[PDB]
């Protein structure tokens, strides 16, 4: 059983040809909107959340962005 995927990009609102300075300026923005105290009104948000900091956080690297935007082919 393979779970439906969403790319990291599109998690932050951040381009296909992103670097990685662009996705630290999204990461901050996106942030505020997941963060609690929002977070009570949505059981989504705090899921959305913790996809910001993995997709940040691995898109942060001009290394990391790559491999998995190879892998994810």
């Amino acid at each position: 059983h393979m779970l439906a995927k969403e790319d990291y990009y599109q998690i932050l609102g951040v381009p296909r040809n992103a670097s990685q300075k662009e996705i630290k300026k999204a990461y901050y923005q996106l942030a505020k909107k997941y963060h609690p105290d929002t977070n009570k009104d949505d059981p989504k948000a705090k899921e959305k959340f913790s996809q910001l900091a993995e997709a940040y956080e691995v898109l942060s690297d001009e290394v990391k962005r790559k491999q998995y935007d190879a892998y994810g082919s």
